[PDB]
């Protein structure tokens, strides 16, 4: 499985990327999954303390612990700010916030601490108290590199900007970066520029490219919803998952790091695993994925709100 520089940081992560949401909905099963994943070459893991109401940082504690693998060959990502009861990027609360977290992933740091969802805090806040404030964490070494988060891509400009130079290592996008939706590429030069490392994910866009369709609660508008059923449809007629050709779709730029996926399986693990190395051992279905791009024009690009 390929691993990709991240940013400046020096790090490799694996190209898929293990998201440990689904870890906080057994333990047996989340410990059999963690370690499919190590077997199969993933050496990057992201959580959350929102994901699961702190029970995925809890989950994936225990099997990380569970592995047997060397803390310094993998690469563990949380995030701070956005919890069950809501949304605080206070100094106090993100420098509470590392170490209850640490407690649950049962690690003594993370390699990647990201700002959650930057959309629903005020920018300047992030700017002025929020970066400052895991500066000094990163001074404590309980983390290693700073990220910030989030949907809309003008985020990313927003603090980019405005910060230090140096000062934010890592951004993790999503939903921008899949067959209906690939403007993070617009992103790219801008963060290359800097020397900031780019995770993506949601390489489905949260249900939208699966046979199944989107969850009932999916923000997209009616537009894209009916573009993607046809596209998912127009797949199954085929005998062809659109979910794996959107998943090889995801990995074909080698700028994005990784492409974080929701997992908790090792079904799910394997699968994913088995669709990266299939792209670089036989290549991607180049007639599919371009009936189902025209398929998908109606919707190109369409996003939705997020944040305040």
């Amino acid at each position: 499985l390929e691993l990709r520089p991240l940013g400046s940081t020096g790090l490799k992560v694996s190209c898929v990327g293990f998201g440990a949401s689904p870890l906080g909905r057994s333990e047996d099963e989340a410990v059999a999954s963690v370690r499919e994943a190590f077997r199969l070459g993933i050496n990057f893991f992201d959580t959350s303390p929102y994901y699961g109401g702190t029970l995925s940082e809890k989950m994936l504690g225990m099997a990380l612990k569970a592995s047997g693998v060397p803390r310094d060959q993998y690469v563990v990502s949380t995030k701070c700010g956005r919890y069950k009861e809501g949304f605080d990027f206070s100094a106090e609360r993100v420098t509470r916030s590392i170490d209850e977290s640490l407690e649950r992933l049962q690690l003594d740091y993370v390699d990647i601490l990201q700002c959650h969802d930057i959309e629903f805090g005020s920018l300047d806040q992030i700017v002025n108290e929020t970066i400052p404030a895991l500066l000094k964490l990163k001074q404590t070494g309980k983390i290693r590199f700073i990220g910030i988060t989030g949907l809309p891509l003008g985020i990313f400009t927003y603090v980019l900007d405005r910060v230090p130079p140096g000062s934010v290592d890592v951004v993790l996008s999503y939903c921008h970066f899949s067959i209906n939706d690939n403007t993070l590429e617009d992103l790219l030069p801008y963060l290359k520029s800097k020397g900031v490392g780019i995770i993506s994910a949601s390489p489905l866009a949260m249900g939208l490219l699966t046979e199944g369709g989107p969850p009932e609660w999916h923000p997209a508008p009616p537009e894209l919803k009916s573009a993607c059923q046809d596209a998912a449809a127009f797949c199954q007629k085929k005998g062809k998952n659109i979910s794996k050709l959107a998943m090889q779709y995801s990995l074909t730029n080698k700028d994005i790091s990784s492409v974080l996926v929701g997992m908790n399986s090792v079904k799910q693990v394997g699968e994913n695993v088995a669709a990266a190395i299939e792209l670089v051992s036989a290549g991607m279905d180049q007639e599919m994925l371009s009936e189902v791009e025209a398929i998908l024009k109606p919707g190109k690009n369409l996003t939705w709100p997020s944040g305040i």
